[PDB]
Parts: structure tokens; sequence; C-alpha cells
């Protein structure tokens, strides 16, 4: 599923992320944007051998059991595929034990680099929420 940008704002409210350790609502939005396009079946590979997957990118070497990134954990205890369902629980379940790890958002690239220290509210405004 390619989520709308205030539809997704809503789906991730519903599930807790507004204000989760201190991140508002639009770094979440900000981070799926640029992490994925809003697409939930997105996945890209990484020089490692591992590869992430999902609306917010989440990577086998750690965080989920794809069957193919030896040596890897699976602290999320999940089967990466979950990762990519029109349904966001599960990757949002997975996010809040990433961003709780002791990182916060910097676990994530692209948020670091495009949402870190810019307007993130832009990303929820005209949103009814």
């Amino acid at each position: 599923k390619v989520f709308g940008r205030c539809e997704l704002a809503a789906a991730m409210k519903r599930h807790g992320l507004d204000n989760y350790r201190g991140y508002s609502l639009g770094n979440w939005v900000c981070a799926a944007k640029f992490e994925s396009n809003f697409n939930t079946q997105a996945t890209n590979r990484n020089t490692d051998g591992s590869t992430d997957y999902g609306i917010l990118q989440i990577n086998s070497r750690w965080w989920c059991n794809d069957g193919r990134t030896p040596g890897s954990r699976n602290l999320c205890n999940i089967p990466c595929s979950a990762l990519l369902s029109s349904d966001i629980t599960a990757s949002v379940n997975c996010a809040k034990k990433i961003v709780s790890d002791g990182n916060g958002m910097n676990a994530w690239v692209a948020w670091r680099n495009r949402c870190k220290g810019t307007d993130v509210q832009a990303w929820i405004r005209g949103c009814r929420l």
C-alpha cells in the first residue's frame, strides 16, 4: 500500500507514535516519506548483505529474521515480511523498540540527513487529526 500523507499520520497517531520518546508525529511522517516514499512494500539491500524492509526500512541485521542474513539478530522477534503489510502495526511496534535503544531516531539515516533540524510539523499540516 502507498499511504497518503495525512492517512499515514492518522495511522501513526492511533498507534501511539505522536511524541513517543519525545519525537513529535511530523518526525515519523518525514522519516517514512524519505525512507520509503510512504510505500509499505519497499525493500532495499545493504552492502553487508542485510536488507531494509517496509515503510520505515527496518534492517535485518538486528531487528527481524529474513532467513538470509547470517549471524544476525531478530530483536523484534518477527519475520521481516511482516513489515511489508498494509497494516503498519508490526512496523510501529518494532520502531518503538529501535528508538528506545539509546540512539533515538538517529537509527534512521534519512531522518538524520533530511528531517532532523527542519520544520517537521509541515508534514502534518492540513491533516485532520
